[PDB]
């Protein structure tokens, strides 16, 4: 915090916890200046000498050292004083030579921060060299006249006096730095209660995000903002009168006169000893009746009756809008003036001022008119809400100027009809002189939230219609991607070198001036930040997105004879996905979360009975409903036991799958790929002993009453689940004799697409080379462009962001006076504090309601993905069904599951070949036999269309080019053929002897 | 018929311009409400990113091969009048007849000047209060080729385009899989033609009066409109306060007594934005559910003809044809 | 906490949220120490 | 249903004897708080 752009300044000796927090104080810099080696011919600066000043008349000063270098010993540091107009402040490590009465020549001694007037000394305090290890900085601040040896306070007094000089003695060391400063707002991230860095509100593009959204280390995505700045041509449109007017406001005056007698018994017998009225235009009301006239606050009988007129009498002169107005003063009684003279009287509402009056006043009320009361003057006001007359103080400056010249299409200030805004104004009267766009009462149209959408103006050849829309920066955005700021996505064109979809784009200069314009590059998939056919990298430059797709084929559908394309060779294209399957159960302890560790707050809480039952029952229900069918999910899919490690030194044939399964040398039972998944992201003793940076938030949670519960499947019972599942996928089948742990399963699962089982010595190394290329693309794919990794990222960030906002909802006070509850009862009254405490407790229980509802919605999400998970485990892993492109964009071969952060990660293996052959095809036969008969042969279902090669005839499967002689069980005999055949004269059944 | 929702309009709440009006004040009072705008922004940013990634996953898993061919239904088929069901040559938009009948039951502007319509021109009333939209990662006029390419892969997939077989041979070679043969000729050829012609006659009768897709379209469009049109009319609704607009609270009464009123009003409006963000997240869960059912039914009922009894269409199904819809 | 500069040159307590004390200091021995406050054994008991 | 006797920031739960205990133009704030709370409870019901 001792950089060349700001000086830190600790806010008064306490520290709020780990996180960003805002302050306001003298933090900036202006006129940085250096100085070094202010010593004479002596080998060390002598202690106690106050000389060596430097005249600076500024509103601050700061003497800063290099980063923790200047020790307190001899030949290194001396007095380093300011001075005010009369009083001084000087530090002195006065170790003994002969001079001061301290008598110590060592460390572990004290200091002397002491003020000094013209002749004498006072305020000796002696802070130790402990807690102040090394001289870092030294300020002197104008307001409150306080002085700051590095960080906290050492001395305040009464005055408000600016700095006049400063100066430091030292023999050698770092070159010291003098700097003066102004006062801005800033906020400082600090962990453990000591400042690391600050963010200033200096109008920088990095600063405005922190200064408006009260945070740093921001998430990725979009963020809107503002920067209000306008000194341009303002224009005012006043309310036009009939014709030929100079807008002159009338002045209605009042004065207490030599009034008459107080009233007799009747409430109609009180006479208004003034009368005024409002007709049109503008007015102001000179009330000189604040002179020794108290205001009487309304209560059950006496006082004012200002309900139905929310303004108070000394606030009429601001901009209001009435429809008819008439005020008058009247000297009646006080206890029943307004409460009777509003209902049965002649005014909408009335006020009741008072003074020192004689107590001979006959009051007005039914049945109580025989006493003697006070006589304070009561004013009347007959308000009718509307828009005909407007009350204002200053005279309107448009003096004989009919509205001919007001600006259009420029970002101006406007004050039209007493409602201040900031936007620009178009001309829309071409579409509005038709469609009777306003009725016979022509003034503005309010939209919602009290602004103006369309107003009128009068004075030209014909009346027009103007529309008000806000300026160019009403919604600017700037894109962040990953960890840092990239550029402002605005609506204006400040030579913006890039156009996105319906928005203009600029880019902030990072160091060098270049790298502003380039040719866009085509990206397959990007997870960074995506915005409408355009993708933004953390480098800063955009790159347009265009999705790829892979080929597929269903090709044999055969009419009249023509050659067809069926594959001979084949490849495997991997595809991943992630499905969530678990949830952390919570347990809200409402009594310890709402109130702190106090003796009180609990007796006030014990009439909030059933709301803790309501906040507890839904959490208990979702906990039980998750915990039962989680064990159902574990008992439906855990195959047979198979408690065998299978730790990937098992000799397979030619399939390098040891990349994908677990290793012998690891402290946790973990393979390589889910270790790569884990590096992108319940037994403790919370009393003593930390573990990590993120796992040790459990002690901050348990000390506020948000604790977790272990699942019904225990820890180290799920790390055997994945290994047992792949062990049942591999070993299931063979009797473990003949080097077949993983290969034979794959070859006997790949020939189900055609129609054979477990063929040898053909299609054995082709599968090996194809699967080796597939796992090569797989080990390339995870680190840069995959599908599972960003899903892992979004799920982990949402699961963390649910609970970390209902912990930071504690310092957020509700409608109240403070946040903590220990010092509400100490500042104010007893029976007035209970409303504050009730508001705060109701707010915190509302926050727990939000937590429980979010947890139930997330439970519905995870139960959905868990039943999809048990369906995909039951089908894609152990079955190999023929459902086309259920899992992995094609007719799938095999899957292998792996562990994840609270889920499972699949690896699907598709079947998409590309290399084809060109072979002639035919659709049927009709052989005629010898004596008398006729039939046809059509290829049956599930055995594929049949082809010919160089004279002979062969059937084949629809996916693998595998010629084979036609047998007797693949025929369909039909008594028809219609010249779309071959018609061999001899039989082609090829039966046997 | 049936209808499945698959898309969502992304929103972007601008809290500072929505809470206070175009005023010089109300902002210095607002700058101690720091983290609640971060909380109302983070969930909208998260649902926007989580929708926008796997929407492109859904587009890249099912867009078949390209096939950037119009196939505009003057292609001579045998006896199947399917030109009712596919796109027409003379139209300003690439639109067939049936989804035009679907559209008549229900992002490039210049908001400074120039209206468009009665309902689309609420976007200028939304953008002047800070509830703006963002374009999807599949751009406009990239989804109108999607349906045409999908039916082009359903038809042309197979044959090598020689012998008058654009749509017929696919259907006859898909209908004899219920029995056990493949692509039989001169028996079962006009019976299929008469049956399918009667089926499309009942189909063209069915949409206007008694169908199943149309009322689902109606309920989905009305709910998607009614989510946002109550958090615009929640501005004039004052909370525990004295008025609704904030320009004339400071002009009627005292300074240090107005701050309680302004705090109540701002807390109420941020509560309304919280209701908006929660409703948007629930609707995202709904549309992600129907989108994964959508990619399952595109992968099975369109290009595969599996033997699952009455998965799609109350019986052992033969073929399906998808068409466009409101989102 | 004598390492990791666990409090700065202004040595007093660290408030956590809700106005309690997490780590405070004390002075008067050979060197200043650092004490931590955690609640008692029955801050969250449950009964089934 | 049991959210009826639960008063909000108010002086009582039933509304028949709010107007009988205190002033007219001071009761309307109490009644507005109570009605706003009950409509919030109906909002929770409809969302669930
Ligand atoms: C603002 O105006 C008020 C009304 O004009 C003034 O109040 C008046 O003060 C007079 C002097 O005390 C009173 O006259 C006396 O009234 C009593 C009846 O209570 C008679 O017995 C006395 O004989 C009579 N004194 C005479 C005639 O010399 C008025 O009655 C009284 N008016 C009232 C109460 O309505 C305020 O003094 C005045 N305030 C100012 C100027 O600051
Ligand atoms: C916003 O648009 C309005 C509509 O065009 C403008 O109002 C027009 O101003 C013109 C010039 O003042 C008027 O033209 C005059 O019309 C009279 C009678 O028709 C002729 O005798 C004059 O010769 C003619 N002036 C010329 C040709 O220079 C239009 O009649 C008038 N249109 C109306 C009132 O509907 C506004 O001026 C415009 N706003 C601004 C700020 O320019
Ligand atoms: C909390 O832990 C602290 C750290 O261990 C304890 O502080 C230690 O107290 C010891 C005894 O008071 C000190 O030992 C002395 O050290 C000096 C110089 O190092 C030696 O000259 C003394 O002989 C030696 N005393 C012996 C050996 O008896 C430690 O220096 C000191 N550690 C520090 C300050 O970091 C606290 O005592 C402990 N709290 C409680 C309540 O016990
Ligand atoms: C800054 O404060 C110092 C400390 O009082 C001032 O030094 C004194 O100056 C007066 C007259 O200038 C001398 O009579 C005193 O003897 C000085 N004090 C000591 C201890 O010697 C100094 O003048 C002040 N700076 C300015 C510019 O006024
Ligand atoms: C601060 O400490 C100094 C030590 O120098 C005190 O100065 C002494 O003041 C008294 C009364 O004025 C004199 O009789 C002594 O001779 C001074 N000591 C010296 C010169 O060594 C000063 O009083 C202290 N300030 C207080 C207690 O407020
Ligand atoms: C929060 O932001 C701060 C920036 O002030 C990060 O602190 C930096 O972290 C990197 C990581 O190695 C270090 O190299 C820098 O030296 C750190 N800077 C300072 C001033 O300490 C901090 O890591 C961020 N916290 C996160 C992202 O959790
Ligand atoms: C704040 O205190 C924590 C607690 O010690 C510090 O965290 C330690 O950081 C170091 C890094 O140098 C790790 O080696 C330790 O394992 C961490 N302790 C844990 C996890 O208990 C943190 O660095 C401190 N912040 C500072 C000094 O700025
Ligand atoms: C099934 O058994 C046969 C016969 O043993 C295995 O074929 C052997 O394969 C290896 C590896 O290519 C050759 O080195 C041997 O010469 C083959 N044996 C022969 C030809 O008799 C086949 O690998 C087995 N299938 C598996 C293990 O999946
Ligand atoms: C209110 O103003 C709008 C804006 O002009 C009018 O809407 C127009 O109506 C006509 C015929 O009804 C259409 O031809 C235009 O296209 C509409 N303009 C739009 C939608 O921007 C509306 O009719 C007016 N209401 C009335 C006159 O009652
Ligand atoms: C497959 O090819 C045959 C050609 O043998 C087509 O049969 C023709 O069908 C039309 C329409 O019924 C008749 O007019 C022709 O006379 C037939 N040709 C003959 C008998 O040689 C058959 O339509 C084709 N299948 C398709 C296009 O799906
Ligand atoms: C600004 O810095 C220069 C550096 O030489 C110095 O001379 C001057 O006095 C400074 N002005 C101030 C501190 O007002
Ligand atoms: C403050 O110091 C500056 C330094 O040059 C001087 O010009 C000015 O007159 C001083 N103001 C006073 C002594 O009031
Ligand atoms: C700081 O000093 C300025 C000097 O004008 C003053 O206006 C401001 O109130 C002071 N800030 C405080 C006392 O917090
Ligand atoms: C400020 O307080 C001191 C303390 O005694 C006093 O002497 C001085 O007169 C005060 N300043 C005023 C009242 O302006
Ligand atoms: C906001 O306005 C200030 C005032 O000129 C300007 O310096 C700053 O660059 C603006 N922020 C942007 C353009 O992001
Ligand atoms: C009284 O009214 C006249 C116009 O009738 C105006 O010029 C003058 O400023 C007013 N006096 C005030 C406002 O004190
Ligand atoms: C009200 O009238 C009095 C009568 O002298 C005058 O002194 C005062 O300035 C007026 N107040 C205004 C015009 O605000
Ligand atoms: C934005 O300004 C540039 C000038 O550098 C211009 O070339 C471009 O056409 C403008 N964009 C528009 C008008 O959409
Ligand atoms: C498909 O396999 C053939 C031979 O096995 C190979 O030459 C070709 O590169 C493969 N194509 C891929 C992996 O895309
Ligand atoms: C594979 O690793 C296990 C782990 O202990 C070991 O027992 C076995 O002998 C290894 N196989 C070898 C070395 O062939
Ligand atoms: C499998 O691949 C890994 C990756 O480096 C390699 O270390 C290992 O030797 C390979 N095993 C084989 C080829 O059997
Ligand atoms: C665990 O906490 C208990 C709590 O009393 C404590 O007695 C025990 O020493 C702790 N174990 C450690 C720190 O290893
Ligand atoms: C197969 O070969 C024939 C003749 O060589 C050719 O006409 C036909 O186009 C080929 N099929 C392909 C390339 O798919
Ligand atoms: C079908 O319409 C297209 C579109 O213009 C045209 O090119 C083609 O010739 C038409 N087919 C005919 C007229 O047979
Ligand atoms: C298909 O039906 C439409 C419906 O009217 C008709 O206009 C068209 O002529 C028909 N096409 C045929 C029979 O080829
Ligand atoms: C679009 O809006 C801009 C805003 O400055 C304006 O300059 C331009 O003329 C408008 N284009 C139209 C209305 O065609």
């Amino acid at each position: 915090y001792d950089s060349s752009s700001y000086v830190y300044y600790y806010q008064s000796a306490f520290r709020p916890p780990n996180g960003w927090h805002l302050h306001g104080g003298a933090y900036a810099v202006v006129n940085i200046s250096s100085e070094s080696n202010n010593a004479g011919s002596s080998p060390g600066c002598i202690v106690g000498t106050i000389h060596g000043g430097r005249v600076v008349n500024a509103s601050s000063i700061a003497m800063t050292a290099p980063s923790s270098g200047m020790a307190w010993s001899s030949s290194q540091f001396c007095t380093a004083h300011c001075n005010f107009s009369d009083t001084t402040v000087f530090v002195t490590h006065c170790y003994k030579y002969d001079g001061c009465p301290i008598t110590g020549m060592l460390q572990k001694n004290f200091l002397r921060v002491s003020a000094m007037k013209n002749g004498q000394l006072f305020y000796n305090l002696t802070v130790s060299v402990a807690k102040y290890p090394t001289f870092k900085s030294f300020q002197c601040v104008n307001n409150l006249t306080s002085v700051y040896l590095n960080g906290d306070l050492v001395y305040t007094s009464n005055e408000t006096t600016d700095v006049t000089s400063a100066g430091v003695y030292f023999k050698a060391g770092g070159p010291i730095t003098y700097k003066v400063m102004r006062e801005v707002k800033a906020l400082a991230y600090f962990v453990n209660g000591t400042a690391q860095d600050v963010i200033l509100c200096d109008g920088s593009p990095r600063g405005l995000l922190a200064c408006q959204y009260n945070t740093g280390n921001f998430s990725d995505g979009f963020y809107p903002f503002i920067n209000s700045s306008l000194v341009k041509q303002k224009f005012i449109v006043y309310r036009e009168n009939s014709v030929n007017t100079t807008f002159t406001l009338h002045n209605f005056t009042f004065h207490n006169e030599t009034g008459a007698n107080p009233n007799p018994s009747g409430v109609q017998n009180i006479q208004t000893y003034q009368t005024q009225t409002a007709q049109s235009g503008y007015y102001n009301f000179n009330f000189s009746f604040l002179s020794s006239f108290v205001y009487k606050e309304s209560n059950f009988m006496y006082g004012s009756y200002h309900p139905s007129c929310n303004f108070r009498l000394e606030t009429i002169n601001n901009g209001l809008w009435f429809n008819s107005l008439s005020v008058s003063i009247a000297y009646g009684p006080l206890q029943g003036g307004c409460k009777q003279s509003v209902f049965s009287g002649r005014a909408t509402c009335c006020y009741a001022y008072s003074y020192g009056g004689p107590s001979l006043c006959k009051g007005v009320y039914s049945g109580e008119l025989d006493l003697n009361f006070e006589c304070g003057l009561l004013v009347y006001v007959t308000k009718s809400g509307g828009s005909r007359i407007q009350t204002a103080t200053e005279p309107p400056v448009i003096t004989r100027h009919n509205y001919n010249n007001i600006t259009l299409n420029t970002c101006v200030d406007y004050n039209i009809y007493g409602r201040t805004g900031q936007g620009f104004i178009t001309n829309v009267t071409d579409s509005a002189v038709s469609y009777n766009y306003l009725a016979d009462a022509g003034l503005a149209i309010l939209d919602t939230s009290g602004s103006i959408d369309i107003f009128v103006v009068q004075g030209e050849y014909g009346l027009t219609y103007y529309k008000v829309n806000p300026c160019e920066d009403v919604n600017q955005q700037f894109v962040v991607s990953g960890g840092k700021l990239v550029g402002i996505l605005t609506s204006r064109n400040e030579t913006g070198s890039q156009l996105l979809e319906n928005q203009f784009y600029i880019k902030i200069t990072n160091g060098t001036r270049r790298f502003r314009r380039s040719i866009t590059e085509n990206v397959a998939n990007c997870p960074y930040v995506s915005y409408g056919k355009f993708c933004i990298k953390p480098d800063g430059s955009i790159a347009t997105i265009v999705p790829k797709q892979l080929e597929q084929f269903v090709a044999p559908l055969l009419n009249v004879t023509e050659n067809v394309l069926i594959p001979n060779s084949f490849n495997l294209t991997v595809t991943d996905e992630y499905i969530q399957t678990r949830m952390d159960k919570v347990q809200i302890n409402c009594l310890q979360y709402v109130c702190g560790n106090s003796l009180d707050c609990r007796d006030l809480f014990q009439q909030y009975g059933p709301v803790c039952d309501n906040i507890l029952s839904v959490v208990n229900s979702i906990g039980q409903k998750e915990d039962m069918e989680l064990l159902n999910f574990y008992s439906s899919t855990k195959p047979a036991g198979f408690n065998t490690p299978f730790l990937s030194n098992v000799s397979t044939g030619e399939f390098n799958i040891s990349l994908l399964l677990t290793t012998p040398s690891s402290p946790r039972r973990r393979s390589f790929i889910e270790d790569l998944l884990f590096t992108s992201v319940a037994y403790k003793n919370c009393t003593a002993g930390p573990l990590g940076f993120l796992k040790d938030l459990a002690c901050a949670r348990e000390y506020n009453g948000l604790l977790v519960l272990p699942p019904i499947i225990t820890a180290e019972m799920q790390t055997l689940y994945t290994s047992s599942l792949v062990a049942s996928m591999a070993f299931g089948g063979i009797t473990a004799a003949g080097a077949i742990p993983f290969a034979t399963q794959l070859q006997a699962r790949i020939n189900h697409l055609g129609i054979t089982q477990s063929l040898l010595l053909k299609n054995q190394e082709k599968i090996a080379a194809s699967f080796n290329k597939a796992i090569g693309r797989m080990q390339e794919g995870f680190r840069s462009t995959s599908l599972a990794l960003q899903q892992i990222q979004h799920v982990v960030n949402k699961q963390n962001a649910i609970l970390t906002e209902t912990m930071a909802s504690l310092n957020k006070n509700f409608g109240a006076i403070s946040s903590l509850i220990q010092e509400i009862y100490q500042q104010l009254d007893a029976i007035q504090a209970n409303a504050q405490v009730d508001r705060l407790i109701t707010g915190r229980l509302s926050s727990l309601s939000v937590l429980a509802s979010a947890k139930q919605a997330e439970h519905i999400r995870v139960s959905q993905q868990r039943e999809l998970a048990t369906q995909k485990i039951n089908e894609c892993v152990k079955s190999q069904s023929i459902r086309y492109s259920f899992c992995g964009n094609g007719r799938h071969v095999l899957t292998i599951p792996q562990n994840a952060p609270n889920g499972i990660v699949f690896i699907h293996f598709s079947y998409t070949p590309d290399s084809f052959v060109n072979v002639t095809a035919i659709v049927g036969f009709c052989v005629k036999p010898a004596n008398a008969s006729q039939y046809a042969i059509v290829p049956a279902n599930g055995r594929g269309i049949f082809i010919q090669v160089n004279g002979s005839y062969y059937i084949t499967a629809r996916d693998m080019y595998m010629p084979r002689a036609i047998t007797a069980g693949d025929i369909v005999t039909l008594t028809s053929c219609q010249a779309n055949y071959v018609s061999v004269n001899k039989t082609v059944i090829t039966t046997f002897v």
